[PDB]
């Protein structure tokens, strides 16, 4: 049929875009009139891949589809983020292997199987306890203030002491810690240019290593111990593997839920009667709304490893196919009234968190607890809360952020 309606050159990765707004109705335009789309790149405009461009995957049930097949959709051979600064060198993107987000099977079997010894339903529930407290504590503190930045005063702090809680990092190390989770979200936004993400996580590797060593030798009633102590067949992080998961728990524990509570406060601040109703019933279903609503991940990419036809389409060998969660979690053919914000929606199938498959995010109902725990606490006290000024976005090409947001906490 005929070309989707876009700007010419207009490429979904554009950090200039993100930084200003979602594109919501471009990628409406792709799931009518063009669901799975070439999105050419001119030369040197790749944010770090050099390949022409790649293919922009729309829809829900091929975002799930690809997600299945890791063994023709690669995580490893490009990483997934699809957007970096456009002179990254190579050598900057392949050093994300050593994460297990960028790996594939069977390095990434091996992995994950020991990460999720120790990183289960039971370890992240001791947490709730601790996290609620603290939910308690950050809202009230806020509404004390009166005013001020909703993301700095009730989003940051929660997912950073989720982080520590699970694992087990001592008050005194926290603050340390937090600065190199915040550090390592990126450098592509202006007011973060000068932020070194290859210095923090070089840092953050040297406290985990050390942080290993001191453990094995005084086990305690965090998940590290589980994950450093060998089993049956010896398997276990070796030092240095677990420095790398400290690095993804640092990066993938922090500025995505702190951007899903942002974004769910922004969407009850456009729907009232959803505030209300969530205010009264307090329903737990508002977590995965919320995470759909906010998608924090815009979009990750897998690469081919061999020709791949989805959905009519040829996939060829080694051509990136991004996974526009965005867009997926807005797809009519699988959401009722997907543009209506709905805090009970039951049930959600978003792909938030990805789709099913190998690389699912394991930290799935973590990030549910400490969505759940927020938007209680912020109803017990700033029930009234009510936006001062518009939000600003963060640039990126792949995350959807906010920086900062006025509101007055006693409306
Ligand atoms: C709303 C919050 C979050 C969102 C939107 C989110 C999103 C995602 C997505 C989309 C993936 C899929 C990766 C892929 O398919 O390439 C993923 C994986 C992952 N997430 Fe999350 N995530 C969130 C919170 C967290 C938290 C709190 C943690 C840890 C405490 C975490 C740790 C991980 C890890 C380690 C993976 C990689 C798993 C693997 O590669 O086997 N995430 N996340
Ligand atoms: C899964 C993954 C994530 C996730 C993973 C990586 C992430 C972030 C945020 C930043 N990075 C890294 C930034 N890249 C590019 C810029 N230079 C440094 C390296 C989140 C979250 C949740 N679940």
């Amino acid at each position: 049929g005929p070309s989707p309606n876009l700007p010419p050159g207009f490429d979904f990765t554009d950090p200039a875009i993100y930084a200003e707004r979602l594109p919501v109705a471009e990628f409406a335009e792709l799931r009518s009139a063009a669901p799975i789309w070439w999105n050419g790149q001119d030369p040197g405009k790749g944010g770090g891949f050099h390949d022409g461009g790649f293919w922009a995957i729309t829809k829900l049930n091929d975002v799930k589809e690809i997600s299945r097949h890791s063994d023709v959709f690669s995580s490893y051979e490009n990483g997934v983020i699809p957007r970096f600064k456009n002179d990254i060198a190579r050598e900057d993107i392949e050093v994300q292997r050593f994460v297990m987000l960028n790996m594939d099977a069977p390095h990434h079997t091996r992995l994950r199987k020991i990460i999720s010894r120790g990183f289960t339903p039971r370890a992240v529930g001791r947490l709730h306890d601790e996290l609620q407290e603290r939910a308690q504590k950050i809202a009230a503190e806020a509404a004390a203030a009166g005013s001020g930045d909703f993301v700095e005063q009730v989003s940051c702090e929660l997912p950073l002491q989720a982080i520590a809680g699970l694992l087990g990092v001592p008050q005194e190390d926290r603050g340390k810690l937090f600065h190199w989770s915040n550090e390592m979200t990126g450098n592509e936004d202006p007011e973060y240019a000068h932020i070194d993400p290859k210095a923090s996580s070089a840092e953050l590797i040297g406290y985990a290593m050390k942080m290993a060593e001191e453990k094995a030798k005084n086990p305690a009633d965090d998940i590290v111990t589980q994950l450093i102590q060998a089993d049956i067949d010896g398997e276990k992080l070796s030092d240095d593997e677990f420095g790398f998961f400290v690095v993804m728990l640092a990066v993938a524990g922090n500025e995505t839920t702190r951007n899903s509570i942002t974004q769910g406060m922004m969407a009850f601040a456009e729907h009232p009667d959803q505030w209300e109703l969530y205010k009264k019933v307090r329903p737990e279903t508002a977590a995965d709304e919320i995470v759909r609503w906010a998608t924090p991940v815009t979009a990750f990419q897998r690469t081919a490893l061999r020709d791949y036809e989805l959905s009519g389409v040829q996939i060829k060998k080694g051509q990136r196919v991004v996974m526009f969660y965005r867009s997926a979690n807005f797809d009519e053919e699988v959401f009722q009234d997907p543009f209506t914000f709905n805090i009970l929606r039951n049930p959600n199938p978003h792909v938030g968190f990805g789709g099913t498959g190998a690389h699912y995010c394991i930290g799935a109902n973590l990030a549910r607890m400490t969505i759940n725990l927020i938007f209680n606490a912020v109803a017990d006290h700033m029930p009234d809360l009510k936006p001062i000024s518009a939000p600003e976005r963060l640039r990126s090409g792949w995350l959807n952020g906010i920086k900062h947001w006025q509101v007055d906490y006693t409306g």
